[PDB]
């Protein structure tokens, strides 16, 4: 009755920030329960866990009210069944949605709506009576969003918040032998989610796993551990301290031992009680053992050496009563004069920020996706990561203490949409809710070894909250440093500057909560810590523009320690058309409202988990090794702190455009922070003219936990000579023919003709043979298929004026008319000459000017000449080249430039200049919001078909217009169009990143001169 | 002013101040009293509340108060008189010149631990000269060390009045009562008794 | 009916330092509410301020469980008339205990003991409408301990616990015009016991 619907939710917990649990048990570390030591040692399975995810049956409600008493007793005949762990939106239940901002809900704390999406989730299992005798049996959820009370057997249980966190419960009370029934209901609403506003999709259900853990009544209720050591870590010291509970004897042991995988190095044996903490005296149910350890090998990214540790419970006659156990790593963390120190040395993070998604299975996670991103990241130079903004999935800690990846630990606490942001954060009344979400994230993860700073959350401003939250950790776990961006990025909340998007040389002063060039914040009077940034370059679509201004940055000040790049994958879910195919969906694809569009997609990689162009430039930057050249000498430098270059191969090779002329092999022997040089043999000197170019790469010969045999590491390459032509055409034994006609000149050699229309001015069509080869005229070219980073927030209903869209759309660019301003036909002794001269305007004003000549010889070859002149007055054009849509086809492209990968004017440090080759379709960029894409810069000859151009450019290569790309919001919508459109840029305009929602394109990238120049050359074979 | 806040009987004392799971009831009884009595000018300190050991809790709370009134120090005893959740050295207890020294929560001389390498904090006792009946005995000794050093600024005697209550004998006389005269148990005697007046505010 | 003690005393939120109140408003300096500048310069006696100190209801019980849901309803017949505020155990209900250090219960925190004495206070009074119409109308307690649960017009209200600060709340939507009636069950032990082992007489 009291276990009555009626009366459980008569209360409303879920509107009271005064109760966040009810009968939930205490936070810690994973336990098992294994009942041996050896099973407990190789971490095999313990059967006192078990898990109860499979199948389960599941009952959808628009309101919790409407939920029927029945339920509790009976399972529904429409109830359906359902996989567990999972999110009820991927279920077709309700709409997933997407704002960042913005709640989800009505802001009006703590109360949620009425109609609140309930999910009935049921199960109906067995339980062995055995356990039914003796011990503890609980129950474990680790993840439920938002809320749930709890029922077993028809018996009330208790109620939990926190999505991000395990809820413990003993069921000893209410299990039967054999058949049991669990219910469950959930709900999207209650009071903690306005702790947790992330911008990400906002989903629901029983997104982790779920268990049984079968514990002695006597038993291990917590343990942390300690590592402590000398000067010069020589020696360590680990230091456990135990607890427990039940039956105190005095009969009762606890052995701590360290293993090293086959061998033991230390074990320790001792009875319950400690020192005397006060004037009461110690705690009688607790104990510390301290093992020593020689010459301990250290843990870190660079190598995760880990330990193993076992805690026996047992008698003294010797029984085991139970084990639990953990992998230990040695480490140590601290700040020291400025800097943040790992095992003595200073760190440099090349991190990002990850959350936890998949593009079926919504926020539900696996080992197998987490290994994936693990491999990634560790293949493309990242070597830490920030949980935003929460907690993760437990197995995560432990893969990353595994495959070597620093961690920053982050409370569930997001309250960005609040206003001022910190309204929530400021107040007391919030504190326990708050106070919740630290205290047991940390009882929880402290003791593994990847976790290296604790951060207190995410956009809440700041407030008192957060400093006694601070405060609270520095005394319970002083051995890990603590960051909070929030209200300005330097409170006294912080242990670390840690700001978002802060510039590397441009100070962006808000008012109260500025945002500094880093290099300047450091110096600000009075500050002395170090700086890492949270959250940078944002890599939204075509993105990552600037990156290298960072890593230079970082690299040349000790106290710029590093960032964490925004974000991993892009937060998008599938859809299917009605042909069952899968499309990549994102903000209001579920009708979702109100919404953030394509902002939940800001990955270096794809959901998929395919990568962005981006991320090369990415690795690049982020590379272990630094080259210099000097002469016939490279000088090699390691950025490793701990490690030898054990398992790495340098080859060198030099090419003549394209044409390798030498390659060597070298093999590396750097220590940690050393230099290695290497000495060069004689080079070659062609006579030939070009460039020569040398290139160096570093391989891992052998595979690696994350790398297979032969990666790549890092790579460079110089320019080393340059041999210009200074040869001459060969005469022609004839000469163009020229033509004229009302309409047009006619320009005839062999079975090549040209021709151009004398009204507009351009090259309308030319043939080979009978073949036209145009389906459109080769015009000037200003504009481009904006960025993601063009557009900004830009909206249709909410405008942004200062978004360079806005902006060049305002001017006009977008639809400029040209003009002929004049056109002449003159014939020359060896060739045809052509000029043509246009006036783009708009509304009376003059845009631009482009001024042409075309030059057709006797060889066949036309050459292009342009001169543009810009209005001071007018924005800075995104581009200055050509276009036209070539009426062939073809499977491959063919160029010497940079490459292989999409390249930008501001992001191309990782391209390699040399001769490339691919399949048309690798010229495109599949980005799910589409745009400009797929651009490739420095090149000097491009071959398509028959086709070829010569020069000095940039281009892009696919079968979707500007026009298209620009009026296509998804990428699955788009259809390829008749022949190929080729764009051929003099100039570009970079593409930005340092943030998605303000103008980012740096002053050197942008198209200002005023004046311009480029020529061309084109040509059949 | 001062938290309600005393876990004395606890074991170790702090057992329930270092645990978060307290820390939300703890909160509440300081961050409350502070939203009340933070406009009065005689309010000059605010303490943590007593005999409670020393726990992370306190921290929290020292540091929550601190952001919201830096008007007034914070003070707290427990733990040793001079952890990091306290403002001022505040023992109880501490002799002039003898030093007691207890383990992990000694009470040195009160000019010695003016000294200790490091400290630099102010000295208040926030108990001292215990007055339980016919006491008082070397008060002028403290008296002359708080003269004579700048940073000893004094303390709080132990205590006002003394805790008796009334009862009444069958000829309807009254009659001072303490620990263990309501059958009460257990219970603590005389301790009660400890003032500077007697009940009826009559001076001792 | 869920107003009803069988159904409040379930959850049993004296013995769950998770709830340390229920409804209760927050917390803030002293109000009196002047409509009227002088008298607030002069702090001369607000009217929307009263007081209910006086002759009250009095009645006890070994434990909450023993209390009678007519209570609610109806006032005792068995019940005394007592003048509030004060101490039960100055009125002979029970014994007023003096330890020092030593709790006076069994520690077992959060678990409070079985046997906890109910003092079930009441009280009839009267409301100007004006009140009624317009405005907010909240109670006041200054000072329970340890812990209680209140209800108004047979309407279960709040709950609160520390005994050393006021608690308060919005009546505004249970009272009637002219008679109500409050009804107040204050228990001896609850969790915020175990935070005030103070040496002094436990009453
Ligand atoms: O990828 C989204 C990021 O948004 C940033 O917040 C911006 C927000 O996008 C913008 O709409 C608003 O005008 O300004 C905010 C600046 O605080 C976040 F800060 C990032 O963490 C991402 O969520
Ligand atoms: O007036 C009583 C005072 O007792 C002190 O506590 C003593 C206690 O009296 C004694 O029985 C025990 O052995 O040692 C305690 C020392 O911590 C208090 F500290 C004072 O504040 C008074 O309560
Ligand atoms: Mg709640
Ligand atoms: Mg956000
Ligand atoms: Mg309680
Ligand atoms: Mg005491
Ligand atoms: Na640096
Ligand atoms: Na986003
Ligand atoms: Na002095
Ligand atoms: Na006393």
């Amino acid at each position: 009755i009291t276990d009555s619907l009626a009366v459980v939710l008569q209360r409303r917990d879920w509107e009271n920030p005064g109760v966040t649990q009810l009968n939930r048990l205490a936070a810690h570390p994973p336990f098992a329960s294994w009942r041996n030591s050896e099973e407990a040692r190789t971490d095999r399975p313990s059967q006192q866990l078990r898990s109860l995810n499979g199948e389960w049956r599941f009952a959808w409600f628009p309101a919790p009210e409407a939920v029927p008493e029945s339920w509790l007793e009976c399972d529904l005949p429409e109830a359906d069944t359902v996989v567990v762990p999972s999110n009820w939106q991927m279920h077709g239940y309700d709409a997933p949605i997407y704002t960042n901002v913005t709640y989800p809900i009505t802001v009006n704390p703590p109360f949620v709506p009425t109609e609140n999406p309930t999910g009935c989730y049921s199960l109906t299992f067995n339980v062995d009576e055995s356990w039914l005798q003796e011990g503890q049996t609980r129950i474990i959820f680790d993840g439920v969003n938002s809320a749930f009370h709890l029922w077993c057997n028809g018996r009330w249980v208790g109620y939990g918040q926190d999505s991000r966190l395990p809820s413990e419960f003993d069921l000893s009370a209410f299990l039967r032998a054999g058949e049991n029934r669990l219910a469950v209901m959930v709900l999207r609403w209650s009071d903690g989610s306005y702790l947790e506003d992330q911008d990400m999709w906002r989903m629901s259900g029983i997104f982790r796993d779920v268990s049984l853990l079968h514990k002695p009544t006597t038993q291990i209720s917590d343990f942390h551990v300690a590592t402590r050591f000398n000067d010069d870590f020589s020696r360590a010291v680990l230091e456990a301290e135990v607890q427990m509970c039940g039956e105190l004897r005095d009969y009762l042991r606890v052995t701590v031992s360290l293993w090293q995988g086959e061998t033991q190095v230390a074990s320790g044996t001792a009875p319950f009680g400690g020192e005397i903490i006060d004037e009461r005296g110690g705690y009688a149910d607790r104990v510390t053992l301290r093992l020593n350890v020689e010459n301990p090998k250290l843990w870190s990214a660079e190598i995760p050496n880990l330990y193993r540790a076992v805690v026996e419970l047992h008698t003294a006659d010797g029984t085991l009563i139970e084990a639990e156990a953990c992998d230990v790593g040695f480490r140590e963390v601290r700040i020291e004069n400025g800097l943040l120190l790992l095992n003595g040395k200073p760190l440099l993070i090349r991190g990002v920020n990850r959350h936890e998604h998949h593009p079926l299975h919504g926020q539900v996670m696996d080992e197998q996706t987490m290994v994936q991103d693990i491999l990634l990241m560790k293949q493309n130079n990242f070597n830490a990561v920030r949980c935003s903004h929460y907690p993760n999935h437990p197995l995560w800690y432990t893969l990353c203490d595994r495959y070597g990846l620093y961690v920053v630990d982050e409370a569930n606490i997001e309250t960005h949409g609040m206003v001022p942001m910190n309204r929530l954060t400021d107040d007391p009344r919030w504190l326990p809710a708050m106070s919740e979400r630290v205290t047991r994230m940390v009882q929880r993860d402290r003791n593994h070894p990847s976790v290296i700073i604790w951060s207190l959350g995410n956009e809440s401003g700041h407030g008192a909250n957060h400093d006694a939250l601070y405060r609270w950790i520095k005394s319970v776990d002083p051995s890990r440093p603590v960051q909070y961006e929030g209200g300005g990025a330097d409170t006294t909340a912080t242990d670390i500057i840690c700001p978002m998007y802060a510039r590397v040389d441009e100070d962006q002063p808000f008012p109260a909560v500025p945002k500094w060039s880093i290099k300047k914040w450091l110096s600000l009077p009075g500050e002395t810590r170090p700086l890492i940034l949270c959250e940078y370059a944002h890599a939204m679509g075509n993105s990552l523009g600037g990156f290298a201004k960072y890593w230079q940055a970082f690299r040349q000040y000790p106290r710029l320690q590093g960032g964490f790049v925004w974000d991993w994958v892009d937060q998008s879910l599938i859809k299917y058309d009605e042909n069952g195919n899968p499309w990549s969906a994102y903000g209001g694809d579920f009708g979702d409202t109100p919404n953030d569009r394509q902002f939940c997609m800001n990955g270096l990689v794809f959901a998929d988990r395919t990568p962005h162009p981006a991320l090369t430039e990415a690795k690049h930057q982020q590379q272990f090794f630094q080259f210099r050249l000097s002469g016939q000498t490279i000088e090699v430098t390691s950025e490793y702190l701990f490690r030898h270059s054990d398992n790495e191969l340098l080859h060198w090779m030099v090419a003549l455009d394209g044409k390798p002329l030498a390659s060597g092999e070298v093999p590396l022997d750097v220590a940690p922070q050393g230099k290695q040089l290497i000495e060069l043999p004689e080079l070659p000197q062609p006579e030939s003219a070009g460039q020569l170019w040398l290139t160096v790469r570093v391989v891992q010969p052998n595979a690696t936990a994350w790398s297979e045999a032969g990666h790549i590491s890092a790579w460079q390459q110089w320019r080393l000579a340059e041999n210009l032509s200074v040869t001459l055409p060969a005469a022609s034994h004839a000469i163009p023919h020229l033509t004229t006609s009302e309409m047009d000149f006619c320009i005839e050699l062999g079975n090549k003709r040209w021709q151009f229309n004398r009204q507009s001015g351009f090259l309308s069509q030319m043939w080979i043979g009978d073949k036209k080869q145009l389906l459109t005229p080769l015009r000037d070219q200003f504009t481009r298929a904006p960025l993601d980073n063009d557009i900004g927030v830009s909206e249709a209903t909410r405008i942004d004026p200062n978004a360079w869209v806005e902006r060049w759309k305002a001017a006009g660019h977008y639809q400029a008319e040209a003009a002929l301003l004049q056109c002449t036909a003159d014939t020359l002794a060896d060739a045809v000459l052509i000029t043509t001269a246009h006036a783009w305007q708009h509304q009376g004003k003059t845009l631009f000017i482009s001024r042409k000549t075309y030059r057709i010889d006797g060889s066949g070859q036309m050459a292009i000449t342009v001169d543009v002149e810009v209005a001071s007055d007018t924005p800075h054009p995104a581009r200055i080249g050509l276009n036209c849509q070539l009426a062939q086809v073809a499977e491959r492209v063919n160029w010497l430039g940079l490459g292989p990968q999409e390249n930008y004017p501001d992001r191309l440090t990782a391209a390699c200049f040399d001769r490339w080759d691919l399949p048309l379709s690798d010229m495109y960029t599949p980005y799910v919001f589409p745009s400009e894409n797929g651009l490739r810069c420095g090149t000097r000859e491009l071959n398509y078909g028959p086709h070829q151009w010569r020069g000095d450019f940039q281009f892009n290569i696919s079968r979707y217009s500007q026009q298209q790309l620009m009026e296509t919001s998804h990428r699955h919508l788009l259809h390829a169009e008749e022949g190929t459109w080729l764009n051929i840029d003099g100039f570009h305009m970079g593409i930005g990143g340092d943030d998605s929602w303000s103008p980012s394109v740096s002053a050197e990238f942008q198209l200002s001169a005023g004046r311009y120049h480029y020529q061309l050359v084109w040509c059949q074979k």
